[PDB]
């Protein structure tokens, strides 16, 4: 199993975040994770499970679900991820997730609806050498219903860039930059450029 500890700062929202995440995978193909996230402007819990269906030596499909709890209520995210181990050192992934909210919120028409979201994620991971792995995750999400993001649009993006250092077989420090679109909100103003800078470490328990 792996414990991941991460700290970050978001420039638009002027917010620190921390994450503690524990994950395990099994030989039968199951995988599960649980995490807690904190956010402090100058909490949530998520649980995820999936299963690997091996289509051949290089291709895997993982149906799964992400459940998310916060002050507003519960959100469920059933998904299917397709992964391709193109080489020993290069992996690609694509995931569709439907983030469905178990609670209603006021929409832009004044009605109480569900702020459900269609979410797509692309993944590239490249093992550069014994010392370094570089990962990029690109994200698009769009509103199913009559809502908008803080960028004033029905859609938004995230792009995350992670450099992992394989310090020991069981310890992997990493640094990360994310651009989270103009989703920053601070001091009563939205549409702020949201740069995110993170540092963390992943280790074997
Ligand atoms: C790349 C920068 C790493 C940032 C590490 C963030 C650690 C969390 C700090 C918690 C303090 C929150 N605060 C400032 C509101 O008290
Ligand atoms: C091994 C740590 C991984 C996180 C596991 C989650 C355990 C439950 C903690 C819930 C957080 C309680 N809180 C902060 C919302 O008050
Ligand atoms: C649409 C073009 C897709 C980009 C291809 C990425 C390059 C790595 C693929 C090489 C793997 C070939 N093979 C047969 C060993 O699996
Ligand atoms: C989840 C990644 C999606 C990959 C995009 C489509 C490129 C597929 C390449 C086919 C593989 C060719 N082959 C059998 C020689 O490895
Ligand atoms: C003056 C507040 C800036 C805090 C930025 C933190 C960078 C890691
Ligand atoms: C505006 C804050 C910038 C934080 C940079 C962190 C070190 C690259
Ligand atoms: C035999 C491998 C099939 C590749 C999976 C394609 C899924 C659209
Ligand atoms: C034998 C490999 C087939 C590739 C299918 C690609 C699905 C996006
Ligand atoms: C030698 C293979 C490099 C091509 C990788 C392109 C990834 C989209
Ligand atoms: C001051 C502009 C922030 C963009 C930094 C990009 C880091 C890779
Ligand atoms: C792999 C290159 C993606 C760069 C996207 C950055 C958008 C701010
Ligand atoms: C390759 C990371 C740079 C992303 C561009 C966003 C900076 C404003
Ligand atoms: C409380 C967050 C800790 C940040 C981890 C940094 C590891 C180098
Ligand atoms: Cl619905
Ligand atoms: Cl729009």
């Amino acid at each position: 199993a792996t414990l991941d500890v991460r700290g970050g700062y978001r420039s638009g929202s002027h917010a620190y975040e921390t994450r503690l995440k524990v994950s395990e995978g099994w030989q039968n193909g199951w995988w599960a994770s649980m995490e807690s996230n904190t956010w402090n402007t100058i909490n949530d819990v998520q649980v995820e499970v999936n299963y690997a269906i091996k289509l051949d030596d290089q291709w895997t499909v993982r149906p799964g679900m992400l459940t998310h709890f916060s002050s507003n209520g519960t959100r469920y995210g059933p998904y299917v991820k397709l992964s391709w181990d193109a080489t020993k050192d290069l992996n690609f992934g694509i995931r569709y997730r439907y983030d469905w909210k178990a609670y209603r919120q006021q929409d832009l028409s004044g009605d109480m609806s569900r702020d459900n979201v269609h979410r797509w994620d692309g993944y590239v991971t490249y093992h550069i050498n014994s010392d370094f792995t570089f990962a990029w995750q690109t994200t698009l999400y769009s509103k199913q219903n009559d809502y908008r993001y803080a960028n004033h649009k029905k859609w938004a993006t995230e792009n995350a860039f992670v450099l992992q250092y394989h310090m020991t077989p069981d310890i992997t420090p990493y640094i990360e930059y994310d651009y989270l679109d103009r989703q920053g909100v601070y001091n009563g103003r939205d549409n702020l450029s949201e740069n995110s800078y993170r540092i963390g470490v992943s280790f074997k328990l």
